[PDB]
């Protein structure tokens, strides 16, 4: 669903020394124009980053944000400062946030939206644990979360849905690319039934769950795999080898 | 003479320039000698804020930081990246995380371990709920948050405790100069020999609670009340008149 797109999620990971590493390589780089990948970056260097960007492709994002733009938040991100200090997304809902932060649907169906009030790309994440796998539905679980927003998101022009398996994040448990991709059209099929299929075909939807260089073209022609939001190798070298592979 | 401490608390608010004026108001307003202001933008304006203060008697800090200071803990902030881009301290404990991002005493505890292990103070607020007040719990309250630190913490050196009454942030209703003194005074002791004379001397207790330039010179003539945690107060000039009414 159709151009190309490559996440990179630093995590609690960086040096301003280290990020001039990450982006210096990166503005340096051999990687199609008919791309689009965003930096998120710890907040803290956002900006530095944002002035270290020298290729049209490359744009910074944020790891997180509050659903309030400005307010009594002692230690939140707001996307008026994000956006003000020159990114375009923000990841939402990743899973770091859901189990370690007790981040439920709703607060991430109203952080959501807000952002896209405020003209700031969302990168929404889903998945499932070892757990609802194994118990089967893994489709509830994400379709349970990608409800949540529905009842509030109605225009997705500007959402990229990261379909990101609980058990393959940093886990070296990638996910079969016919697994992945199986469970992709359901989110596309999901959304169609209800975001109409001309926006259910225009909706970017990624995998994430130890995606790394060396995997990457191991899904270079599914349909529905329409990316990646990678977080231990959008570090390494490696992760301009993801952006790379054609998928 | 055991130097006082005005801290500015910007919770959500800031701008690149609404940080500046602030900033060059401060970095241009003859406010002296042993005062020692540590102001607190965003993460995302953190790095600007130092290169436009620095640390002549004006510090900056964070509002908040996770306790750990590298991994994947997507969203949080890093002691070690407040450290690397220069800036010196971290609020810690705050009522805002505690109460709606519902950290806690044990929480906190590690985090101001943590936070000191690589050497960064902590603006360690403690503060008592409406009802804990009456119920008369405050010596308690604050006695207990500041124990499960303390079973943590063994050298002080490097914190400054914010009380805070939960009812006299944001509110307008500030505690009286009394009580004011009254409590301070209370823990100087309960803290003292827990780590010492010395210690407890050469230590501050912040009072915050809707502190600002008019009420902040009634607070003149208490010894025991070594300062502030202004968040409203610290967007505006009279942060200035704050902290030229000496302790």
């Amino acid at each position: 669903a159709r151009t190309f797109f490559v996440g990179g999620n630093f995590k609690l990971n960086g040096s301003k020394q280290s990020i001039k590493e990450i982006v210096e390589r990166l503005n340096t780089a051999s990687i199609p124009e008919n791309v689009e990948v965003v930096i998120c970056p710890p907040a803290t260097y956002l900006d530095y980053s944002v002035s270290l960007v020298k290729k049209p492709q490359v744009t910074v994002g944020a790891q997180n944000a509050y659903l309030k733009a400005s307010g009594a938040f002692t230690g939140e991100n707001s996307v008026d400062q994000i956006k003000d200090v020159g990114a375009k997304w923000v990841i939402l809902g990743h899973s770091e946030r859901r189990s370690y932060f007790h981040e439920d649907d709703k607060f991430i169906a109203d952080k959501t939206k807000f952002a896209l009030g405020q003209g700031v790309g969302v990168i929404l994440c889903i998945g499932e644990t070892l757990e609802e796998k194994k118990a089967g539905k893994t489709l509830d679980v994400v379709e349970r979360q990608l409800n949540a927003v529905l009842e509030e998101v109605k225009d997705w022009t500007n959402v990229v849905v990261a379909y990101e398996p609980v058990w393959a994040i940093g886990t070296g448990l990638a996910a079969t690319p016919e697994d992945a991709q199986d469970i992709h059209a359901s989110i596309r099929k999901f959304l169609a039934s209800k975001l109409g299929d001309k926006a259910a075909s225009e909706l970017r939807i990624l995998y994430g769950g130890s995606a790394n260089g060396s995997n990457a073209v191991t899904f270079k022609d599914k349909a529905d795999v329409d990316g990646f939001l990678v977080g231990g190798a959008s570090l390494k070298p490696e992760f301009v080898d993801i952006i790379n592979s054609r998928n």
